[PDB]
């Protein structure tokens, strides 16, 4: 289907995302895993892009709606697709309804993940990613099965440059600062969910599971 992850930094949307995948297969689209691949690239794209990134800054809306607007526009979405972290202001919003409105589709359903700062904070604080696939752990709550190795292809774990504290303030900061007003467009487009994500994961996903699933509840 046409689903959209959206919720603070650290909400656990990526976490959420790789079991989404599992089930349903549908493509992953994330924002901010495009930018990182302009920057791993070396585009004249990421460079720009990264500016924005370090601070902890959303990344301006039109290079944001332009890498979006190729990436959905590509085969491998017609059947459905998951967006992961955007739209996060509302012209991103509105700029996904047109792009839909032409291929005559449009966002069935908008997944809020929910947890307050405090935890989006210690979430952050000891996070690590896989170098090879891009999933992330934690040491404390979602530790990989062996100490600093990807339980998925034994890839090397490091920290996200971003996740350092004066960052990840700023981070939290500035995705708010656009949550309120974006929650409100989908509420009265009749689309959005809020979902409780301070719980263990598993569960957390049976709650997305739940809509995703059809079958009313
Ligand atoms: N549309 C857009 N417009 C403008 N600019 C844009 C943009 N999109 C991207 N950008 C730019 O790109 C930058 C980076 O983008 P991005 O990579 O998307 O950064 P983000 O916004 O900070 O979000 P995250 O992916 O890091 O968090 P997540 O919720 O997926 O967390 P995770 O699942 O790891 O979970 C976090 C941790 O918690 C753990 N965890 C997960 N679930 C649980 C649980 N249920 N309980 C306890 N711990 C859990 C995990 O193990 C993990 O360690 C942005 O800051 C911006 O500059
Ligand atoms: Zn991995």
């Amino acid at each position: 289907m046409n689903i959209v992850l959206m919720g603070l930094p650290g909400a656990g949307k990526g976490t959420q995302a790789d079991r989404i995948v599992e089930k349903y297969g549908t493509p992953h689209i994330s924002t901010g895993d495009m930018f990182r691949a302009a920057i791993q690239e070396g585009t004249e794209l990421g460079v720009k892009a990264k500016s924005f990134m370090d601070q902890g800054a959303l990344v301006p809306d039109e290079v944001t709606i332009g890498i979006v607007r190729e990436r959905l526009s590509k085969s491998d979405c017609d059947n459905g697709f998951l967006l992961d972290g955007f739209p996060r202001t509302v012209p991103q919003a509105e700029a996904l309804d047109q792009l839909l409105a032409d291929m005559g589709r449009k966002i069935e359903h908008v997944l809020n993940i929910q947890v307050e700062k405090e935890e989006l904070i210690a979430r952050l604080t000891g996070r690590r990613i896989c170098k090879v696939c891009g999933t992330s752990y934690h040491l404390l709550f979602n530790p990989p099965q062996v100490e600093g190795k990807c339980d998925k292809d034994g890839g090397e774990l490091y920290q996200r440059a971003d996740d350092n504290p004066d960052t990840v303030t700023n981070r939290l900061e500035v995705n708010m600062n656009q949550t309120a007003p974006l929650l409100a467009f989908y509420d009265s487009k009749e689309v959005l969910v809020n979902i409780n994500g301070q719980k263990d994961i598993k569960d957390v996903f049976k709650d997305l599971d739940v809509i995703l699933q059809g079958n009313g509840q």
